[PDB]
């Protein structure tokens, strides 16, 4: 059982929350639901950066990255369906709304991690619907990271 | 039989619309002329050909240039390309930075089109966009310089 | 590419619409669209059945077995998830609606059709919302029924 | 270490009940004496042991019942049984028919709680439903005639 | 391409038999006929032409039945069959009851060779058995009604 | 540590159980008797286990012969026997030709219980039945011939 | 397309190579006439060529003969029988006793090569040996009568 | 653990028989002695069991040596050996061509079997058939001089 | 038709290119009359053709030359060399040393694009960098002495 | 299990260096002490080895650095890297002969250096990626190479806090 | 079609290479008249090419080798012999104790050069060298007896 | 858990022979005492063995040799060295030039028994000759210095 995980989870209210009440101790919650959970969960190498940005330190780090696999995906060898390119066009017209930098880089964010969990045939787990809808069309499993603290209870 | 993937830029961009004719229709009905002669099959995108329409074409255009330009869909579907090919998507959109953003992603589409199907039929890329001649060398497709179309008609019998 | 069907596809309007108005010309112009295509379409047992005895005679079934297969779900041998069963729960729940024959061989039939898929990769196709996400939560590369035909035109 | 998962039948179900004691708080306490004498493990579902306890069981008595019994969810997620195992679910489901169906339905979700519970364990099952009995036989579950539940409990030492 | 697996009642029985012709080596011959120009291949396992050719097939038409139609007996061996399928096919032999002991095994033996062939080739089992034709659907093997056979010969080409 | 698969056949054949001692009840609590105190565990099918109730079976023994034997099912679910077995099975149907055809029939699902469940768990099978002794030195299951099973037994300590 | 394994009876044998002219190098030289126009790939292991030359054959249908027929041995190593197959093989050396003993063997050999070609290519085997054919027909290699091998040809242009 | 397999030659010829004890059945009884005690589990071929209680062992010994030698034949079925191997075993037959022949096709048969147990559970296999050593080593079976096998049970106690 | 893969030192290289003439567009006219004679096809990488054009080409020639030699990159993307390759390429890079870190790894930017294209069609190589060419014939990639280019051109027919 | 593929830098660059202990070669001791408890194998290619015995180690820790640290080497023959990888190996090679010049084999042998280097990175890489273990290293230019062909990164300033937290 | 791999010992040993001329380099220049007029492709690894470019081969017919005799090294990465291979190839070495030893392993090492070439393209290996005959009927290689060759490539036009 | 596989040099090269002991029966006999205390089972091919038993072993070590380190040969058939492994060992038979070449041809054929057993059990490869270490780090085996063996074996305990 693998889990791709996603900065959402981390950042989004209601996903966020469901998990702590403060940001660090929610990650630290997520680290005790794991290190016995019988899964294992990976995050884009992007993602991590771009978390560690944010609240990330040493401390919670080592927890972290013994935890989560810091793992870009495979690049190559990969191969997607036609469908996807056109399917993604979509979702970058949704993500127009200074912007177009955050924009396009949150829409090659998703594509990482997705294409993270198509090869890895993981389920992704992501606040974000869009990347839902584009994750379903390409054929990859979703839990609703409200739901994922419910699923690593009852995993341990 | 050589096959041909025709981007609209060989229709509307200067430098490659001239040394047909100055004038539009004619150029596109000299074009025509040095087509169904050289040993070639011309495909075309429908949204391609449609917009074209749109842009400069007229019907009595439309109906010997479909008699003779195959217009193809790309086979949009089922179509087992590679991974990155969305990452020089997303590189060209980035490049494509620049009402205004609509035309310029909506462009981007038709230019996907054109690539894809070049790739699928392995045919011939002919374009002027500078970019997209980027984006088609990097991923594996036939390109030709469009400035020489002309001067591929003859020469190819 | 590998499709799996299901009777809503030529039952369910919506599905049913937008192929031909006449039924049976409506299941013919599907056949035409295939038998031309890249893709093979797959159909449960008593699926099949269940669509032969009401509408489909010998003018047409002919055709329809030289292009779809016909085959129940290679039932021994595979296995699911555990909770599948749960949401196999839910779905009963949401069929609880004389009607439970009905409810219970609807869910029968969607069991045979979603395990098949779950064991092809395929693309199931169903015009029932509930199997959809039912599909969903299990992890198959659903589309809509819709958009089969639009598929099919690109394919022929 | 032999390893038992129980049912609510083993104890509201009489028949099964019998044998222990005709108080329930006494038969449910002499059933805790045999346990933990004997070099057995008792699995229950919590949520089946939260249900009892809404049935008869009180706040006095849980405590050790929850030292000896282990009040544990089946690793629901992440196991991956037998697919057909669902379709005679819908077999035992129609045998389990009979605004009924809902509790119907409650209960083939309580049965196959405590199958999979068992299942995982790969334990000794104990049920007082033949129509759970067969379903274990079936799958493949170890079973025991729970009318010698006490005679078991003896011999266990 | 497709695959289709045989059976002596395809040859034997009519309303399978007839609909390619009345008298019957010719509707064997037109059938011979009906293949060869259609994009299928045609499998049959070695009892079942040692008793089809004991019966009715003569010297003449042999040749063009082992050209087009490959006589193949299943692999035999390393082809693992999940467990229960042996209970089901115990479930035929409760039913095939009916001195002609002799005859209940042995079209046991060349019901199971025909239906584990197309389990291994993963091809399309025809033949008019009801019995054959439900352990075929639920063990999951491609059927056709072979009332349809010949309409689908016609539909390949 | 050391896996039995027992037999009805075994507690019912008349030569093997006077081994134990000469009254067939008191074979039965003499076997529990060695039992329970061997480092080996009893597994026994559960139609064979209602067959054998069917002879002698009653409340004063089936206590403890149903805690130190368990009375489990093989995973029939989702295993994978080779397919000679079934092949196999057929001429075993041939020796039991033996009116009776239909106890014959049944045979085969009990006594197939027991072979499938060793086959499993890899244990020990015990079965005066020299067919069935024959079936499983094929399919390879390791044997142990019960004429000797009290000694086995009386070894394990 | 269709691939055949032949095998040294076919020409040795004067029930095979009958159905071609009476002369039987010329027998050979018909044949090789059917094939070349035939749609079909002939393979001979090579010992058995060189057996066929030690007996019969020399150079100037030899060249004409390499032309057209594949003598290619088995890919031995790198391919995975069935142990089964070892017990099986059993039989024939036995009902192989037939100076005597050591060309017993060496037929053995030459008849495990062509099975074994035919085993891996999934080809047509042919041979006049009913020990090869109930070999073959039993491990799961194609059969066609080697008395209609002409007419197998034929039909096949 | 550490799992042997035993050839019959090991309890009938000299130098691996009489360093145990020179009397036959002192012998075979110190050997059980030896093992119970080592911390390896010794297996032994079915029909190797048969052959050697058709020699020497009496029901007295029975029991014990049933009880610390499984008697399990080899898994054919699941089994895939290596094609090459099969050629090996031709040699080994060949160099029985030396009545004695069907007695050597049935020592073939025993010793195959054998074999193939050591193959599949990857055990080691001690024998002291020297033809049979060098096969197993030439296949890659673990061995053991049998003139040591003493050595190896005062050791692993 | 063989697809030939050319490199820009076939027209820079005078060792190779005098043979067509003396006078480098002189010998890229001639080369040009060769091909579209030839039932051969002529690919260069788009990197190389545009090193070409800036040394002597212009646009003269340039159309012809493009009819005739088709201008594609190897499909970088869907495409899976062995690892030694990258090793092996190390020493290029390691030899491309002595204008000095910039030299280098456009030499080894064009040389892999031309290996790699003719990698993936499975062309033939015609180039003049010994290195290169003693790369390619390890990896596996054909070969044409380019001092006969014109030669293998005109034999073309 | 989990599998880490460690690099000479782990062993020779600071601030990864230390934070384990501040004695080198009691450092490499303290790592090793770390290791033989936690749930990982520790797998490190074979020149990086020999170079490492050349730097720092000796025999003193040899048997120890040897129980618990397999010493492998990529298993170059039958493994496919994608064909897009030689050319991002360009531009990273592209990079390393940047910093080697930013007097005449003074800046001529920082080139040599960075090109063999280019080999012991590529076989760490490679290991990483056949094993699909997790890679851990102080080059920025190598994390930066497996970010993109897609290995598992872990950083090594927490290296010591992975080994704990791994029993 | 029918791909041959050639070996330089078809151009060099006599008996084989007579049969095309008497005069050597006139008997290879009709060897090549033969081809390109045959529907067969005739492959030649890299070192082989070369060391007969050393012996005799000339200028002008080079030219027309390269027409047709694709000269081209074995894929030598992501193939994978069996492993019995090796040890098979020692005693290849072995066999060549006959300066001198040098010489022997360069020989290996083009003969390897030439049979698996033949392996990974599934061609008919040609060679007079009886050894590496020997050795490729072994591994499963196709053979063509090369003293047939001539005839094999007229009636192959 | 931990496998190595050992090589004849481990118990006859002193500076991994001394680091034990200093005579060589006792430097056997303490390692086998270190090992059997280690947590690694230590393999060793079956000529190596025998090699090693004409040099020094004799009964009273060989029994507790046997008993802890596993005389096995590598599973040959059935394991797909890659292809450059051979040219590999190729050039080392070159360095192996050294009447005197059967030794080389012997030496390379033990140390390829040795090399292919620990790249098929994919364990730690001890071995003194540094050919044969340069040789095991290219093609991929594990590796740890024989300088080291004993200190691996403690700090394993």
């Amino acid at each position: 059982r693998r889990f791709v995980l996603d900065t959402s989870v981390f950042t989004n209210p209601d996903v966020y929350l469901r998990f702590d009440e403060e940001p660090m101790q929610a990650i630290s919650v997520f680290l005790g639901l794991a290190r016995r959970a019988d899964a294992e969960f990976y995050m884009p190498g992007p993602v991590y950066q771009e978390l560690c940005n944010l609240r990330s330190m040493d401390l919670i780090g080592a927890e972290f990255e013994t935890e989560v696999y810091i793992r870009s995906p495979r690049r190559f060898s990969m191969t997607i369906p036609s469908e996807v390119l056109y399917e993604f066009i979509e979702e970058v017209r949704t993500r127009i709304q200074e912007a177009m930098r955050r924009g396009i880089l949150d829409s090659r964010e998703d594509i990482d991690v997705v294409l993270l969990a198509y090869e890895l045939d993981a389920t992704l787990v992501s606040a974000d619907e869009g990347m839902r809808k584009f994750a379903e069309r390409i054929g990859i499993k979703l839990v609703n990271p409200r739901y994922l603290r419910g699923v690593m209870q009852n995993l341990a």
